[PDB]
């Protein structure tokens, strides 16, 4: 599947991508306001994420820092980003089906629009203003909204038992984008498309 990322954004992205355990494609670039990243994702991939990191600084080997989403340091990531990190998360050719979806589960970063380019479904958005809106415990001084869970570190808000309920925090995230999931048991807000479908990832789509 091909992946279009499109930072129309103001500021500079690193993009990223990963399944958690591989790089997907290079597994990151440098995104000026306006660049577009094409990338090619394996079918079957099960637990794509693509996400947008903030601020970083990477020397001529690709090592450095990121304010927002660093994967241990590198350019080009082979596992997740550190919270916050607004997500676009899928998984591709499940028994004939691409199952799409954006997440704030690990806190927000960068609005994002995550839309399919072929038929037969439809995208998902969140773009509102989560980091200005930001309740005060949950603001990092790095740019961003962290999860409460990231923050807390609690049974409720990571819902480590697998029992856990809407929170004040997780509400604040859903009233503003009602299309992510805003705790772990939300109510999905999974897309479902065709299999081998394509899709394009704009940061600050509005």
């Amino acid at each position: 599947a091909t992946f279009e990322i499109v930072n129309r954004c103001s500021y500079t992205v690193w993009a990223a991508a990963s399944k958690g355990d591989a790089a997907l494609d290079a597994g990151g670039r440098q995104l000026n306001s306006g660049e577009s990243w094409t990338i090619n994702v394996e079918p079957g991939t099960n637990g794509g994420k693509i996400w947008a990191r903030t601020d970083c600084y990477f020397d001529d080997s690709g090592s450095g820092i990121c304010k927002t989403g660093d994967c241990g340091g590198l350019l080009r990531c082979k596992r997740f980003g550190r919270p916050p990190t607004t997500l676009a998360e899928f998984s591709l050719n499940q028994y004939g089906k691409d199952y799409i979806d954006i997440s704030n589960i690990k806190g927000f970063n960068v609005p994002m629009d995550f839309s399919p380019t072929t038929r037969g479904c439809r995208g998902v958005r969140c773009a509102a203003d989560i980091v200005g809106q930001c309740p005060a415990k949950l603001k990092a001084p790095g740019g961003g909204c962290n999860d409460a869970c990231t923050v807390f570190q609690t049974s409720e808000y990571c819902c480590t038992t697998g029992k856990c309920g809407p929170t004040e925090y997780s509400r604040f995230f859903k009233r503003l984008c009602p299309d992510a999931f805003s705790y772990v048991l939300d109510k999905p807000t999974t897309v479902t498309c065709p299999g081998s479908s394509n899709y394009r990832v704009t940061f600050c789509p509005t």
